[PDB]
């Protein structure tokens, strides 16, 4: 028998302003109230989806990720015309958006540790929900307007594909800006994921440049495995770049977690610049 919860929601009371782009099961796109509320994100299955419902689980998904620093779900159509689930949308969109918009007034460095270490804080807070992101990326994260970044995905193959999107190699994720452990072993843990964040703190530091887009897509796997990484961006801290390259190690043991992460953007918000290495291969912004 299908079940409901709290999050239970009629659709009568959901009004769409505009689309965000695609996902997974069908298009995104922004909406809200009658009033009283805020920007929300409803995804839906298209009307062609079959009696696999699993979007439903998809859901349920978004009811365990529940955080201040996170993208909740508002709600769920369960009942009444069409399925529909209601998240929280982020006024300034996702991370590519939000950083190429700041070339207007740029995203401080205060405020690159500040959105980092949510991001930290919410993965550390999801590795124990037992969740992989396994996409985790600025398209894949939301701002606020309190400047406050929180995780998301909204099943964007095709949302944006002229900044950043590779060829779908099978698999839900761009292969170009996925880790080399994820293409030679396939699998994804918190340590596959700390990799992806190590990528999505530099997306943070480049202030939104297309990720891996100078260097070639079967290159992408030999130089990821050697130890490759892209140049630290210049008007970024090192002390991200130091902790972004713990999180490119190619050895899982080398690699720390998101508790370890949070503690490394913790001593950068506290007053630290450049610390002891930065002696080669940092400078320019990327390519």
């Amino acid at each position: 028998s299908p079940n409901y919860d709290k999050w239970e929601m009629e659709r009568t009371d959901i009004t769409m302003k505009h689309k965000l782009g695609e996902g997974q099961y069908g298009e995104v796109y922004e909406g809200v109230w009658k009033k009283y509320s805020l920007t929300v994100a409803v995804k839906t299955l298209k009307e062609d989806t079959m009696e696999v419902e699993e979007f439903l689980k998809e859901a349920a998904v978004l009811k365990e990720i529940k955080h201040p620093n996170l993208v909740q779900l508002l709600g769920v159509c369960t009942r009444e015309p069409p399925f529909y689930i209601i998240t929280e949308f982020m006024t300034y969109g996702n991370l590519l958006d939000y950083l190429r918009e700041c070339n207007r007034q740029e995203v401080n460095a205060v405020v690159l540790l500040y959105m980092a270490t949510q991001i930290s804080s919410a993965m550390e807070y999801l590795e124990k929900k037992n969740f992989i992101h396994r996409d985790l990326a600025a398209r894949n994260c939301l701002v606020g307007e309190n400047h406050l970044v929180k995780v998301a995905d909204f099943g964007l193959s095709r949302l944006m594909y002229g900044d950043t999107y590779t060829a779908h190699a099978g698999a839900k994720f761009p292969i170009k800006w996925t880790a080399p452990e994820s293409l030679a072993y396939n699998k994804f843990s918190i340590k596959s994921d700390v990799w992806a964040f190590g990528v999505l703190l530099w997306e943070i530091a480049t202030y939104g440049m297309s990720p891996y887009p100078g260097i070639d897509l079967s290159q992408v796997y030999e130089l990821l495995e050697k130890d490759y990484r892209m140049e630290r961006p210049e008007g970024c801290p090192e002390k991200v770049y130091e902790l972004m390259r713990a999180c490119w190690q190619w050895n899982p043991s080398d690699r720390p977690s998101f508790a370890e992460i949070h503690q490394a953007f913790e001593t950068m918000f506290q007053e630290s610049s450049i610390s002891d290495e930065v002696e080669k291969e940092l400078g320019k912004q990327g390519v």
